[PDB]
RNA sequence: CACCCGUGCAAAAAUGCAGGGGUCUAAAACUGAGCGGAUAACCUCUCUA
């Protein structure tokens, strides 16, 4: 199923000139040149060693055999051959877009008759993707509650605070729309960037210059700029002093908070540790489980130990329940163990399984490598994990806390996570990024991008090695560190989920604690304020306010609901029986069960049924009485505990639906804001390319119809359909017939308005902050992707309802009521702005052909 | 179960076979990661908000 010349070893077939260079595996991502071959010669490049030998070339094929790992025979194609055959006959081939001239002479300074630098090319526009749809993301958290989108870096606070007094309504308003969201409760949910101790708000510098940042690298994500403003995420060194300082303040917090004083926090793990490490120095086990846990090396180490410590401990016994307050040490320590034994004394035995799983062919054969990898492990640690597990009772952590251990620190601090004053500001900023994302939107951001500067990083060490031109332009001289901003991107990712700046729960927040759970509609506003009164005590009883805090508050699933969802609108949104019970049935049986077993006191649909409809039926007044219950321990077998747990459990199943509704709505338009970021990116190159596409922001379709040649004669495109517009297209994507005339038949049916505000409701991300009103009368959820068009189709209703509509327009809406659901038709509609890349409109107009986790059916 | 590309055969211009694709998608292999519905420098529960 997977692909036979990676398991062979090939790491890539480059072509440069009429030769082509083979590369294989090095260690990780790292590219060790492997072959060059030149029309049916090939030159042995890493003779002692080598990854694959190829036992014969053809001018249309390379036959590779893999020596690591099991020895697995491919077949390779030539490259230069990659558009020729069957058709001058051996050329270096040109990007899907067309456009590799031009990315080769807009990031470098000349053309590249080669295969490498668009290579490279491609994954730096990864990287703007993945920024695009997350600096939109950042930036409608910001605005869940014209600005936000219009922050600019050059001016300062101390020039933006003189908009107090401006005499023109634009800048006073701009200004009072700032205070206004200063002012916001909503603040405390960013914590992390706008929250310091002194748990107070940062300053109004510093308030700013967070949303100058986030907005302005929305602004270049998604919108390509002109003058120096376009290189502005790669010309960081030149921010002003304000916008440094707060990336330094706002990157500092959690390396000051993880290595001031590792010792100290990390005593317990430390010290249970060092029973198990006699041998080894303390200073040295120290400074490993820094490298282990903070620095997170067991993750770049080729092969996932998390993987081999859960097939280890499947079913020796420490699933049971008593361990679940000391699941995470255990399992930090065993992934420690397994880590130290990799890099001391199994190195040989690590090699051996990356090798193999590299040349693995199938997920079940990766499976079998893990499993007996693991049965190994578990036969060298049966005594040392029975060790780790007797060493953490309670009694056992409360006196390794209590204990003194002045561990030399020596040697820790040479591994000490960089301050802010050595990392780049570029990787600062990313992390000012992360401070408004989910944790799951964490690692998609960060992981990914760690993957596309390693990508550029080997390219960039292909190129060199074989004598390239590697010099990006003086504007891109970023990339030239490339191996640094790795470096820095992995340091992160290593830390960028261990730290939560959490605050104690304000009022506001308690308030929309209960405003997402559900009050009664008859209860006003001051009744809503002497309920929190209550709550907060205005003898005393806090127990119904720690409830809410930390079943509802500390809730990452409410974390992010309040991140992209007022929480009103989400409590509305939990309304829709369909699109609850869709979340309801994706939710598995054994993550279904955990829920129920506290909701009971038989079937499968008949527990998820009525599930949902206490999904449904959720009100604070349901946990009103948690004042009793909440002092009680969940362990316990008390009834107050007992319904404790109960309430929990309804809580956690509530949150969870919703944050899963919300996230992959939010992912789906992501998607979106991808494609719209490529729409006016592409825009942009193509008119550097000479094609004449003309205005996008007028009419956002301009684009593909400059590809595709045709022009709208009065408002309609009058252009017919015939073989020599398919072939004469401005890029390989519709170079075909049958999808040109798909593509011209769905440009044809959609209009300029619609499309423009379906990329402003995609990009502004208001499909999602109108939800409730968006998803009010929908019959079924047959996927995410569905009801992410049935929101953006009802948008696009709500506001063209009182306008004109083209005919096409008024049957896509009408096709809407007729049965409630998303127009199918409406999407490829509208989806024509980005037709002129096949791929992704056929990916973003069919269902089952938008995401790779639910893989369905094409429709032709 | 997308798109494209190479090759072999049938084709009279596209269908079976076998593959490849970092240069096709959110999308190369190992990983990291997402899907995903607890993970996190910090035992848990209570407490503190
Ligand atoms: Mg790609």
């Amino acid at each position: 199923t997977k692909s036979m010349a990676k398991a062979a070893g090939v790491k890539s077939v480059f072509a440069v000139g009429n030769t082509v260079y083979m590369t294989s595996f090095g260690r990780g991502n790292d590219a060790v040149l492997e072959q060059k071959i030149v029309d049916t010669s090939h030159e042995p490049l890493n003779i002692d060693d080598p990854a694959y030998q190829l036992n014969v070339v053809t001018m249309n094929g390379y036959s590779v055999t893999g020596h690591r790992g099991e020895t697995v025979s491919a077949v390779t194609d030539n490259p230069l051959r990659r558009f020729n055959g069957r058709k001058p006959e051996q050329s270096v081939p040109t990007d899907m877009l067309c456009l590799k001239p031009t990315l080769e002479k807009k990031f470098f300074g000349k053309e590249f008759d080669d295969n490498i630098h668009i290579q490279l090319i491609y994954n730096i526009l990864d990287i703007e993707k993945i920024l695009a749809v997350y600096s939109t993301n950042a930036i409608y958290a910001l605005n869940n509650m014209d600005f936000f989108m219009k922050r600019t870096t050059d001016e300062t606070f101390d020039d933006f605070e003189k908009k107090k007094e401006s005499t023109n309504s634009r800048e006073k308003a701009d200004f009072d729309a700032f205070e206004k969201f200063i002012g916001n409760y909503r603040l405390a949910y960013f914590a992390d960037a706008f929250y310091v101790n002194k748990n107070v708000l940062r300053e109004d510098k510093e308030l700013y210059s967070v949303l100058t940042l986030i907005g302005k690298l929305r602004h270049w994500c998604v919108h390509s700029e002109e003058g120096r403003a376009e290189f502005w995420l790669y010309k960081l060194d030149e921010l002003k002093d304000d916008f440094k300082n707060v990336l330094d303040v706002v990157y500092n917090r959690p390396v000051e908070e993880i290595n001031n004083r590792f010792i100290e926090n990390n005593k317990v793990n430390i010290q249970i540790l060092g029973s198990v490490y006699k041998n080894t120095d303390i200073a040295e086990l120290v400074r490993s489980y820094y490298e282990f846990l903070i620095t997170k090396k067991y993750k770049n180490m080729g092969f996932s130990i998390k993987k081999l410590r859960e097939s280890m401990l499947e079913g020796k016994g420490y699933a049971d329940k008593e361990y679940d307050s000391v699941r995470n040490k255990l399992y930090q320590m065993t992934d420690f163990i397994l880590y130290t034994g990799y890099i001391n004394e199994d190195s040989d035995r690590a090699d051996d399984l990356v090798n193999t799983l590299r040349s693995s062919l199938k997920e079940d054969d990766k499976t079998t490598v893990y499993c007996k990898e693991a049965d190994y492990l578990w036969k060298k640690y049966r005594e040392s994990i029975r060790e780790v597990a007797d060493a953490l009772d309670g009694d056992n952590i409360k006196k390794l806390s209590k204990s003194n251990i002045e561990i030399q620190e020596d040697k820790l601090r040479k591994c000490f996570i960089s301050y802010a004053d050595s990392v780049s500001e570029f990787t600062k900023l990313i992390y000012l990024l992360t401070r408004f994302l989910s944790g799951k939107e964490i690692n998609d951001l960060v992981t990914t991008l760690i993957n596309k500067f390693d990508n550029i990083r080997s390219f960039l060490e292909i190129m060199d090695e074989l004598g390239l031109d590697r010099t990006f332009t003086a504007e891109y001289s970023f990339f030239e560190g490339s191996t640094k901003y790795l470096a820095e991107l992995v340091e992160l990712n290593s830390f960028v989920k261990s730290c939560s700046f959490d605050i104690n729960a304000k009022r506001t927040m308690y308030r929309d604690a209960l405003d997402i759970l559900g009050i009664e509609s008859d209860k006003t506003e001051e009744d809503i304020e002497k309920m929190i009164d209550n709550i907060l005590q205005i003898k005393k009883n806090n127990g119904l306010r720690n409830f809410i805090a930390s079943n509802v508050i500390d809730s990452n699933r409410f974390k992010y609901l309040v991140r992209y969802g007022n929480p009103k609108k989400i409590r509305e949104t939990a309304k829709c029986k369909p699109a609850v019970r869709f979340v309801l049935n994706e939710i598995p049986d054994a993550q279904i069960e955990r829920y129920y077993e506290a909701c009971c006191p038989c079937s499968a649909n008949k527990r998820r049924e009525k599930l949902a409809d206490m999904i449904a039926e959720i009100k604070f007044e349901n946990f009103s009485d948690a004042g009793n219950y909440q002092k009680a321990n969940v362990t316990s077998r008390t009834s107050e505990a007992e319904i404790k747990r109960k309430n929990q459990a309804i809580i956690r199943l509530y949150l969870t639906v919703m944050y899963i509704m919300l996230k992959n709505l939010v992912n789906v338009n992501a998607r979106y804001v991808i494609a719209f970021h490529c729409v006016e990116r592409d825009t942009k190159l193509y008119a550097e390319s000479g094609l004449e596409v003309g205005n996008i922001e007028k009419n956002k379709t301009n684009l593909t119809m400059a590809v595709m040649g045709v022009k709208l004669e009065n408002g309609i495109i009058k252009t017919e359909f015939d073989k020599s517009f398919a072939e004469n297209a401005a890029n390989r994507y519709l170079r075909n017939a049958r999808w040109y005339k798909l593509i011209l038949d769905n440009l044809k049916k959609s209009e300029r308005a619609v499309v423009n505000e379906f990329r402003n409701t995609v990009c502004h991300l208001n499909a999602i902050r109108n939800i409730n009103i968006n998803i009010k009368e929908i019959k079924e959820v047959e996927n995410y992707f569905a009801l992410y068009h049935y929101l953006i189709q009802k948008h696009l209703e709500n506001r063209f309802a009182d306008k004109k509509v083209e005919r096409d327009t008024g049957d896509f809406i009408s096709k809407l009521e007729e049965h409630k659901t998303y127009c199918k038709d409406f999407v490829k509609a509208y989806c024509t702005p980005f037709g002129y890349n096949l791929v992704r409109y056929k990916n973003l107009t069919i269902d089952g052909l938008f995401d790779k986790n639910y893989p369905g059916k094409d429709d032709s």
